[PDB]
């Protein structure tokens, strides 16, 4: 398991525009298009995104090259990040991973909001870091996926996905 495989399972692989779990736009594996409602303005950002006129429909191979984009950016955000750095440098493989997938998901400000929840793995009290992560709008909204997350900091085992 690695966090490709990690975050293909928890994405899934949709070649044709579609909705994600909070109404935006999306294709691929978890490539955010836009969040505003048009779906011209989704089509537009995708048709950027890939330097060809697509008409809402991407190759497989097209997902890739996001995905491997996306998840290059999000370990370049939280290297480049003060608050995330930091954490990311102490924890082992496994962990930073899980870290990579909430930052993938949620953004890097969102995640350098959970500032209790840093400490806590910093000092890997794995734990008490579960507990506080489950207090969020995150765990409420996602739940399978924020279980399988938190198991992964709880554990340091790639348990929850196989
Ligand atoms: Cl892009
Ligand atoms: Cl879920």
């Amino acid at each position: 398991m690695n966090i490709f495989e990690m975050l293909r399972i928890d994405e899934g692989l949709r070649l044709k525009i579609y909705k994600d779990t909070e109404g935006y736009y999306t294709i691929g594996i978890g490539h955010l298009l836009t969040k505003s409602p048009s779906l011209n303005a989704a089509k537009s950002e995708l048709d950027k995104a890939i330097g060809r006129n697509t008409n809402g429909v991407i190759t497989k191979d097209e997902a890739e090259k996001l995905f491997n984009q996306d998840v290059d950016a999000a370990v370049r955000g939280i290297l480049r990040n003060s608050k995330l750095k930091p954490v990311y440098d102490s924890l082992d493989a496994v962990r930073r991973a899980a870290l990579i997938n909430m930052v993938f998901q949620m953004g890097e400000t969102g995640v350098a909001g959970f500032t209790n929840s840093l400490r806590m793995l910093q000092q890997k009290r794995w734990d008490e870091a579960a507990v506080n992560l489950a207090k969020s709008r995150w765990y409420n909204q996602t739940p399978n996926r924020a279980k399988r997350v938190i198991t992964t900091f709880r554990t340091g085992t790639w348990d929850a996905y196989k």
